[PDB]
């Protein structure tokens, strides 16, 4: 009796950002405009985004509120750990709302709450405040994670799959609410990856129920979580990192990234697949972690996956940007609802197994192997 | 086949501080002499602590060249942090290595890692350093928590059990590491929470293997877990709270913690031992996060425990002062050894039964039900 993902809920901070206009707002509510050839950096890095919009909760207003948080390096921690605090559990209760209403059993029916936020961190944390906003038993058992980063969506699954399936009647809520109000800053000459932050991170939380043997009769099966890895990728050091400063939380991305990733995909397909004789790449649905379009094109082309496999990866990341851990479970999300309007047999696209990845500091590889169920 | 504790090590900074002595190094190192009246005060908190001595990364020289760290409250963060993140991995790897040690098993042979660290936030995290540090293998499952506080040794156990238990073969690595060079901060006058902090919380990092079906012929089980439980105590909200701010870590607790945290304790002991038809407390041996002198009086008071049930407890407590999370591995640790030098039938005192408590920010409760296994 596999663990069983039995509902997905999400949702995002009311204001919406256009990508074609964010290079112009960017540089203007930062004062950067001076900064002619940084700003053509920037463009091309939305334009090459692959990102139509994006939800963040920061607001024009509240960067004039904040100013230095608008600054690429000013002392703002405590600022955006106040609202960074207050956001993650606002938008994780909107999407555990949603999650819990398609579950179809009584919230008090959950035994377990997961909880992973990119920033936000506070004693108690999220984990607490989801417990009390949602009015949860207070006996629920938590794990909070903080400063994980965006192959964390894998990580929960990982961490839900093995509670589930080792307490009988275990009922698992996940709720990975993404902000990037702790990230938000200007724009630097001098560290041109950084920008790449404010250029693809969105806001954004989702929420899942996971439990083993499920009650067919109230609970209805999306997808299975079937194994679980998660690997470092070989001679990547440093590629991706996040440092809590003073000035929030910084971002580092390598040019290397890309390759470093996509040419191990194909390694980590192998260890999570030989062992179910599966060895064709495009026979599986695919739920990728979109840290970028660079990733998604490297993948689809050393993996060799037909052009359209990563169609519903690549529409989240157009709809709503890179939201770090939640993003994934978005396209898990979409993947089900498409999979049922185009009058597929499975949530996986009409295919019996495939895989959920998840990229991140490290560099970090989760892979996750899933079944579908019949639509 | 319960998970089992296999081995456990520990680890703390070089730099010992005894309870004694630290009123007139720490307002000194911290130019305070000035401040007479609040230095009574501390000289008290400090004889009551029931602390003789601690292990601290903090240092008289890393004070000088950082004065902002000694001042009650400035922009420090960033030095702090460079610090935290570099040693919370060393000291969590020289308990790894002394509980792999026990383990008597290759390192490779670990499938899952969980570190925990009350401070440090990194990314990648202390995991990834120490499973570079400790060379373990590149595809080792990795959990990673930052910021949980006191009552995480419980939860880091609620996790291997499962780990563990569902995974055939598993062995968990798991390593608390905790320093306080990210709290450490002076005295003052408009403030008396952050004081108390500043007495009782000592540095230290303990590492244990947890793996379920033991390979007797070279595995030696120490502590089964045998369940495990978090829960948040009625009424006490705010009761404990920790904040990364600029200048650090902050901690504020209501004076009620003693009494909320012990007068919960019988349920607690009530909701995972009836289902063992279990009701008398001192059947059990006891390892109870030392928060405080307070939380171990009311709890020995109100749960009525003999006076020899924390005595591991109260000796850590003495020997190390308060290590957050790491600080139950300590008592677990000790206790066997103990057990073994008493000549007692089992790693727990000779009991059968036991029980681990973590304290900590909600405020959290983490119950783990243990059962000792027989000492020849």
């Amino acid at each position: 009796k596999l663990a069983t993902v039995m509902a997905i809920g999400t949702a995002n901070p009311p204001n919406c950002y256009y990508q074609a206009d964010f290079p112009d707002f960017y540089f203007r509510v930062t004062n950067s405009d001076h900064l002619i050839n940084l700003k053509q950096k920037f463009k091309r890095l939305c334009e090459n985004s692959r990102i139509e919009k994006r939800y963040l909760h920061v607001t024009e207003e509240i960067l004039k509120e904040n100013p230095n948080i608008a600054a690429y390096e000013a002392t703002s921690l405590n600022v955006r750990h106040k609202m960074q605090v207050k956001g993650v559990a606002e938008l994780g209760k909107e999407a555990a709302l949603k999650a819990i209403k398609e579950w179809g059993q009584p919230k008090s029916k959950i035994t377990h709450l997961i909880v992973c936020c990119l920033a936000g961190v506070d004693m108690p944390g999220a984990d607490y405040q989801l417990t009390k906003l949602l009015d949860l038993d207070p006996s629920v058992k938590r794990f909070m994670f903080y400063h994980l980063g965006c192959y964390a969506g894998g990580t929960v699954l990982r961490l839900a799959k093995d509670i589930a399936e080792n307490n009988k009647g275990a009922r698992v809520l996940i709720v990975c609410s993404e902000m990037t109000t702790t990230c938000f800053r200007g724009p630097s000459e001098t560290h041109l990856d950084s920008m790449i932050g404010q250029a693809i991170l969105g806001d954004g939380a989702a929420a899942v129920i996971v439990g083993a043997d499920p009650d067919l009769t109230v609970e209805r099966p999306i997808f299975e979580l079937v194994s679980t890895a998660q690997t470092i990728v070989p001679e990547s050091h440093g590629a991706i990192e996040g440092h809590l400063l003073e000035s929030g939380l910084s971002f580092h991305l390598y040019k290397t990234v890309p390759t470093l990733i996509s040419n191990n995909i194909k390694t980590c397909l192998s260890d999570a697949f030989t062992p179910l004789n599966i060895s064709d790449w495009n026979s599986l649905f695919w739920i990728a972690h979109p840290g970028g379009p660079a990733i998604l094109d490297q993948v689809t082309a050393k993996v060799g996956l037909e052009k359209e496999k990563l169609k519903v990866t690549r529409q989240v990341l157009k709809d709503y940007g890179n939201m770090s851990s939640a993003t994934v479970f978005f396209i898990m999300d979409e993947m089900r609802k498409k999979s049922l309007e185009n009058g597929q047999a499975t949530t996986g696209e009409g295919l019996e197994w495939g895989v959920l990845f998840g990229f991140g500091p490290g560099i970090t590889v989760e892979t996750v192997v899933l079944r579908s169920v019949p639509v």
